[PDB]
């Protein structure tokens, strides 16, 4: 069995052959748009021919999803003429997941945690419980795009990645940029927009540049290295387009290596778009009983890869990483001491450096957040919303001294005890309705002595858009979906209540949180 693959969903078109041995026989691919497509497909699958005949392919496969729209009705219309004209199966294939597989077979990793960064995407997704799963992602746009969109504006040449990180080599000074990172989701569209005023601002060049990479990739690896611990993976790895970033891979790997977890990324050839990605996919969901009728190969740009039932995977699992108990913070946020302090029981909370960080950066990102954490806990008393004591905040050391709540936290109870659920919507509701967000809610951000304490506020912005307001129950919704999956019904339709009893305004933000749920 050998394969035909037809890669096309937004600016690259290419086609490539692969073995069922994993032998890339062919792999070719040249840079609306969607026009262009149709215009060199053809052009392509005849310099394809020449090295590999026609009667021999056995199967078409295509790009799927997701994607561009109009773009992808083009690819799609090519293969499936293509298919015809061959009297040959045909199979639609997911374009990320095709993006981790070519991974897996030219790298020998075995089963990563992967990011997936390019132009329009920016995931991270690991093969999780039967099905290739996603755990942290974009909320608005893609580091690519984010990164293109400021080089066009700066004007320099288009497609603007390599020439960002060229210029961030000179860099000196690191400019103040905001980093936003939504429980395990990032946002970009601030970070473009504050790079954008501060040229405006006439900061220099060089140093935009730097510092507009040291952020985005910062977030993503944070974004990452959170993922990585919802996770047992030994390995990461790292593919698309953005992938070629030398500093982006700098930066991963020294959080890899600090993680004990190796590190991957593939070969150019199969790191940006391609035909051969799409052809192996293809194969492997073919090669173990997936048939495809013309009726089912429907362009579907929203196409999760949830949505796609994983057949090809029944060996074992590579090399896995292994999670004991109480066992300290490898690569953790927070070092944490019991002590004392006028006769009052009393946590010490320290915000350690993270190494593959720059430390300018890691000095900003440490000393902002334990003062918002330190600001906000207290504030928040001020609405009757029970939180430790700020006895002490160190800004030099990134130090808390705060009172030590006995009790047994949400994740632990919130199950058994639905109350539980309750009191964190109130909670919320009382930091909605004061226009306070918290950016990072979990059931492990609470503790229950008597009544319930948020303990964590590392992340909180003054906000009063309704926009803000929804995503952050959307990050607790997705914290409840991911760890308390079995029970979750029950919680957010108890956790509603104990909001709904509390913000007046709650119609418009549940209204408005349905709204981003399909963008
Ligand atoms: N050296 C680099 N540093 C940073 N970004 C880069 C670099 N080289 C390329 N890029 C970005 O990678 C993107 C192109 O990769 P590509 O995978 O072709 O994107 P895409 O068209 O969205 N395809 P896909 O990855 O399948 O979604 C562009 O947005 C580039 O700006």
């Amino acid at each position: 069995m050998i394969c035909l693959g037809l890669e096309g969903t937004a600016e690259k078109t290419g086609v490539g052959i692969v073995t069922s041995d994993g032998e890339v026989l062919f792999n070719k691919t040249i840079m609306e748009a969607a026009d262009h497509h149709a215009e060199t497909f053809p052009k392509l699958i005849k310099e394809a021919f020449e090295v590999v005949d026609k009667n021999e392919i056995d199967l078409i496969a295509f790009s799927q999803g997701p994607g561009l729209g109009p773009s992808l009705r083009v690819t799609a219309t090519v293969a499936r003429t293509l298919s015809l004209t061959l009297k040959k199966p045909i199979i639609g294939v997911n374009h990320c997941i095709a993006h981790i597989e070519i991974g897996k077979l030219t790298t020998e990793a075995e089963d990563p945690l992967t990011l997936y960064v390019s132009g329009g995407n920016t995931q991270v997704i690991a093969y999780v419980s039967k099905k290739y799963r996603v755990f942290g992602e974009t909320l608005d746009i893609a580091v690519g795009n984010c990164l293109d969109q400021f080089a066009r504006y700066v004007n320099l040449p288009h497609p603007g990645g390599p020439y960002i990180e060229e210029l961030a080599r000179k860099g000196k000074k690191l400019v103040d940029l905001p980093y936003t990172v939504k429980g395990m989701d990032i946002a970009f569209s601030g970070l473009l927009t504050a790079a954008m005023r501060a040229y405006d601002a006439g900061e220099r060049l060089e140093d935009i540049c730097y510092s507009l990479q040291e952020y985005a990739f910062s977030m993503l690896t944070e974004i990452t290295e959170r993922a990585l611990a919802h996770t047992n993976k030994g390995e990461v790895m790292l593919v698309g387009g953005v992938a070629a970033n030398n500093r982006l891979r700098e930066m991963l790997k020294a959080m890899c290596e600090g993680q004990n977890v190796d590190f991957y990324v593939p070969p150019k050839e199969f790191c940006g778009d391609n035909g051969a990605m799409i052809a192996w996919l293809g194969l492997l969901m073919h090669k173990n009983g997936r048939w495809m009728s013309l009726d089912e190969t429907k362009i579907i740009p929203n196409y999760r890869t949830d949505m796609v039932e994983v057949n090809w995977i029944k060996e074992i699992k590579g090399k896995k990483r292994k999670i004991p108990e109480h066992l300290i913070g490898k690569g953790a946020e927070a070092d944490i001491k019991r002590d004392s302090y006028l006769d009052f029981d009393v946590i010490i909370k320290e915000r350690v450096k993270k190494g593959y960080r720059d430390e300018r950066l890691d000095e900003n990102i440490r000393k902002s957040r334990t003062a918002r954490e330190a600001r906000y806990l207290a504030l928040v008393k001020d609405f009757g919303i029970p939180a430790p004591y700020i006895f002490d905040v160190d800004l030099d050391n990134k130090r808390i001294m705060m009172s030590y709540i006995n009790g047994k936290l949400a994740k632990d109870v919130i199950e058994d005890n639905l109350d539980i659920a309750y009191k964190i919507g109130e909670i919320v509701g009382k930091l909605h309705k004061n226009d306070v967000i918290h950016n990072d809610l979990t059931t492990s951000n609470f503790i229950f002595d008597k009544d319930l304490y948020i303990i964590d506020f590392g992340l909180g912005k003054i906000s009063n858009l309704d926009e803000d307001k929804a995503v952050d129950l959307i990050v607790f919704k997705k914290a409840v979906l991911s760890t308390h999956h079995e029970k979750f019904d029950e919680i957010w339709e108890r956790f509603l209540e104990g909001y709904k009893s509390v913000y007046d305004r709650w119609e418009i933000i549940l209204e408005l949180m349905k709204d981003v749920e399909r963008r």
